[PDB]
């Protein structure tokens, strides 16, 4: 049972700008997603300070990067607070309407696409490198859900029957054909060291057979 939704017009505009603008510095997508994971981990850590049972769904607070060359996917897994169904529908827990408004003024007033995370909408930088994004998420207060979009103005939400997650978020990037450098170990390591060297959670880069 799959529900299909229209993006708000402003978010559709943000996504088309990300997809259509010539902009070579695509690697920042990974910094933005890792920063989102760190923010999500901070949130469940804070809740756990006054309620330890918040971590009954998993005590480890971490970020995994899982490349798969056969599937042409890069998956960013975190054990943060996760998202409810309502969060997913409401632009993956972001204030994306007002954030987009600010970002697009900045782009005409000098800024470039790499500054996107300063406006709270860094998630959508995934579409610099992905033709499709799948988000699997589990929040303590809701069931496990899958969000998905290939842009084009719509996204889907369904209950996820896949592998149970415990708590957190998985962002599956179905990479564009010309963006497979982001599956190579040495490229991912370089980007993490350049842009994510001070993230306060372990980031484990998985290797492949």
């Amino acid at each position: 049972e799959v529900e299909t939704f229209a993006f708000q017009a402003e978010i559709a505009q943000l996504m088309s700008l990300i997809i259509n603008t010539f902009y070579s510095n695509k690697e920042i997508f990974l910094r933005e997603l890792i920063s989102n994971s760190s923010d999500a981990l901070d949130k469940i850590r804070y809740e756990s300070l006054t309620d330890p049972s918040k971590l009954d769904s998993g005590k480890e607070l971490h970020i995994n990067l899982i490349p798969n060359k056969q599937d042409r996917t890069l998956t960013i897994v975190d054990t943060g607070i996760g998202m409810t169904k309502a969060d997913l529908i409401n632009n993956l827990g972001t204030i994306a309407k007002s954030g987009t408004k600010a970002f697009m003024e900045a782009l005409q007033a000098g800024a470039d696409i790499s500054m996107i995370g300063q406006f709270g909408v860094g998630f959508y930088s995934a579409y610099l490198v992905a033709e499709k994004v799948t988000v699997i998420t589990k929040h303590n207060d809701d069931e496990q859900y899958a969000w998905e979009s290939s842009a084009g103005g719509s996204f889907t939400v369904r209950t996820d029957t896949g592998e149970p997650m415990g708590r957190g978020t998985k962002v599956i990037l179905h990479l564009k054909e010309d963006q497979t450098e982001y599956l190579e170990e040495r490229r991912i390591k370089e980007i993490v060291k350049k842009h994510s060297q001070f993230i306060g959670y372990p980031i484990t880069l998985f290797v492949e057979k």
